[PDB]
């Protein structure tokens, strides 16, 4: 389209995440993949908002970046997940967010979202982009005999409407999470999902500022594979370039040409999987492709960095109340920790495996 949000802007970089690299750096005994790893803190990714007690780090990301661009002569671009839907990651084996449906969820999320409006608003010479909502409408295309997915369709609609609906009000420019090629790129899958994301933007008013959709967040498809991945057969997208072909023109029909972004932080490494549905800590992964405007295609403004890489997603311990057993797969690292803690050994085999090399 002719307005990247990209363009033009200085990414600021998260310092939470330059403190995670910085400390598991000097952890690092070969002292040539030590400053490698120490190099990753100079790479953008995005900040999750996974629940209130990060907003307070969002209104000092903001102030930051507003006084980083004044001593360099930039205009500064906060990255953003809205991630904290009530009954939250319907479909996966354990629950996890501090909403529920049967606690005033609706009511609790959008008093979530005025916080982070609240934020935004006080900084406008700081641009922010967000990805709203990932493992939410995609279960809503694939997922609906999931009960607990089911009972929370209204609410993941309404919330999600909110959120794009007042996000527009101050500017922020928004991707809404569409899976992957695996879940939503199956050719069956295609309409039924643009079906859902084409109501969606018309809900929230067709707002210019709702530029289409994120793919891959927190996956490790190829944006554009060598040969297809085994774990594919079946599918003739068996990336996100193939998926986000096949998209977009049915988004256009409706009269919202949409564009994409694409995680790529932990696609360096392919070829890693059993089952395509296999998510939790995969075995082997690699940091891949940085982030860049240069996507070779029409309809993506970014290769980006959506989940940081390192943080793991789920314990393998069975015991643990928040225990998701994805995560103790035969190709899930374990040990693993809970779910947000640090994961040094995967870090190191994320640095010592990234492709192109760090
Ligand atoms: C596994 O889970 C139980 C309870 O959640 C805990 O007591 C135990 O120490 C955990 N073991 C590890 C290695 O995390």
């Amino acid at each position: 389209s002719a307005n990247n949000p990209w363009t033009g802007f200085q990414i600021f970089l998260s310092p939470y995440y330059a403190n995670e690299v910085a400390a598991a750096a000097k952890q690092i005994t070969d002292p040539t993949l030590s400053s490698k790893a120490a190099s990753v803190a100079n790479i953008p990714t995005f900040t999750w908002l996974d629940s209130v007690a990060k907003i307070p780090d969002l209104g000092t990301y903001l102030a930051s970046a507003s006084a980083l661009g004044k001593s360099t002569g930039t205009k500064q671009l906060v990255q953003i997940v809205i991630y904290d839907l009530p009954d939250r990651d319907c479909a996966a084996k354990a629950s996890n967010g501090e909403f529920s449906i049967a606690n005033n969820g609706q009511a609790n999320y959008e008093n979530y979202i005025d916080q982070i409006v609240a934020q935004i608003q006080q900084f406008p010479d700081v641009r922010v982009v967000a990805v709203i909502e990932p493992d939410s409408l995609a279960n809503l295309v694939t997922n609906l005999n999931v009960q607990k997915c089911a009972n929370a369709k209204t609410t993941y609609l309404a919330s999600v409407n909110y959120a794009l609906t007042n996000l527009a009000k101050v500017g922020v420019y928004m991707y809404m999470d569409a899976g992957h090629a695996g879940w939503l790129g199956w050719p069956a899958n295609l309409s039924p999902a643009a079906q859902l994301f084409t109501q969606v933007w018309q809900n929230a008013g067709k707002s210019p500022f709702i530029k289409g959709l994120a793919t891959n967040v927190a996956n490790y498809n190829a944006l554009q594979a060598a040969s297809p991945d085994p774990i594919t057969q079946g599918n003739p997208n068996y990336d996100e370039i193939h998926y986000i072909n096949a998209l977009a023109p049915l988004l256009q029909q409706a009269g919202w040409d949409a564009t994409f972004i694409v995680d790529q932080g932990r696609s360096g490494v392919q070829n890693i999987r059993q089952q395509w549905g296999d998510w939790c800590n995969i075995k082997g992964a690699g940091f891949g492709t940085r982030p860049t405007t240069n996507t070779g295609s029409q309809f993506i403004d970014s290769i980006v960095w959506v989940k940081p890489g390192g943080e793991s997603a789920g314990t393998s311990n069975s015991s643990s109340p928040r225990y998701d057993s994805t995560c103790s797969l035969p190709d899930a690292a374990q040990p693993a920790p809970e779910a947000g803690t640090w994961f040094q050994a995967y870090f190191q085999t994320l640095v010592s495996a990234a492709n192109p090399p760090l």
